[PDB]
């Protein structure tokens, strides 16, 4: 009885509202003016200005709902979570926070932001890695992160535009250190990250070799928001295996119709 | 200052989970077993059995969210609603109920189920009209309907597989009776219905003639869930006009 749950972040701003959503909710003075009910009542102050959101978008209001539902589902299934890690993307942090709410654990449990959980650095448009909000600015922004946590791969140890199996490796490496620094200290582990993280984090843990970098991207655009899978360790023999999740899947469609009229 | 707001129901079971969703959440004994987080924790007992849902699907959990958000939006904009009507489809009733929650009005205000607000009866698959839940069974199911309400077009006055401009007419007729039975009795009216209802209910109210039955269906698959539009009456001269809604639009994508 030990469990690793790995799930993807919830619905993301720049996908619904697309690349330039920033011009849709920030005026010239830098004030946030929501223009759609799927946009949160407020966004966190990024110490570098509203421009930093460009390479690190937040989740939408329905993004929170997805995550809440997952947390509540988890609580209904009496599934206890002991440690919760997430990627440093804001979207991931926010999804972890909101899972903790549904779980009714946001001010008992504390998210461990692990830059090693971040997605394959190829998908970072730009020459330069996102300006992530450091943990302590994140707590200050009402997210339940652990400022005490010392990362396994800190930011500076991340190569921009890195090799595919570099990404695969760090996933296996990070997940490995996570599983063991949580061993003496209670059962179930939750990781909140990216589409790629579902495969990458678990794959070699079950002794299976990764798909080469082409069939991968295929399987990555497969994964839904709050897409969720789980692993179980037999004995403490160190061998993990795939497992039916402890909660129902979550499917829903779009508001639909016309994105635009008149 | 009088307003008619007309909006479409929220996300619907049989579209997300498709035609046979019933076999996905009811076992042989007729017990509901949800198989997805977008499925409500429970469904209302239909006096005819779980089979009645087939021609009258409920809204999904994200269906409720959409509606709630609209209600809350309405409250934030300090927009007061005085009368709320809906189509008899369960999906419409449920959307109205959930708007009233966001609005914080569910046990002050009472939904008036109006069979005249129902969609063009062509889109009823089957030889026979849906087995709608009558108002009093609906209250009994925790929806804030008015059992006192006497409908303008009751169920029996609805033709199955009816004519297009029959549908257009009843829309104009029903909306007309709604606007006037609410006149002496306070300002804003909310109708919760169908995609077709947005055009059909308002169109001739502004003196515009309807699109013929081909360009219509085009404009009907246009309209989003909780799609929302509004009308304003100038003076009490009886002339209505199009107006910017009092609340932001709601757009979101799929889980994918």
């Amino acid at each position: 009885k030990r469990c690793l749950f790995v799930c993807r972040h919830g619905e993301r701003m720049d996908v619904v509202f697309g690349k330039y959503w920033l011009s849709q909710c920030f005026d010239a003075k830098g004030r946030y003016i929501r223009t759609n009910l799927n946009m949160p009542h407020s966004l966190p102050q990024r110490s570098g200005g509203f421009r930093d959101y460009e390479k690190d978008a937040p989740i939408t209001v329905f993004g929170c709902m997805q995550a809440r539902l997952v947390g509540e589902a988890l609580l209904e299934s009496n599934t206890v979570i002991d440690h919760v890690y997430c990627s440093p993307s804001l979207r991931c942090v926010q999804t972890a926070h909101n899972i903790l709410k549904g779980l009714q654990q946001d001010n008992h449990l504390k998210i461990r932001v692990e830059p090693g959980l971040f997605e394959w650095t190829k998908w970072v448009a730009g020459s330069t890695l996102p300006a992530w909000i450091p943990p302590s600015e994140l707590a200050a922004a009402n997210l339940s992160v652990d400022t005490t946590y010392r990362p396994h791969i800190p930011v500076s140890k991340l190569a921009i535009s890195e090799s595919y199996d570099t990404y695969i490796n760090r996933s296996f490496q990070v997940t490995k250190e996570i599983i063991s620094e949580c061993k003496s200290k209670g059962n179930n582990i939750l990781i909140v990250a990216h589409a790629s993280s579902l495969e990458a984090c678990t794959c070699q843990l079950q002794g299976l070799s990764p798909q080469n970098s082409k069939d991968f991207v295929q399987m990555v655009r497969k994964i839904p928001y709050l897409g969720f899978c789980s692993c179980e360790e037999l004995g403490e023999t160190g061998i993990w295996q795939l497992t039916d999740p402890p909660i129902l899947p979550l499917t829903h469609g779009p508001t639909g119709g016309f994105n635009w009229r008149e």
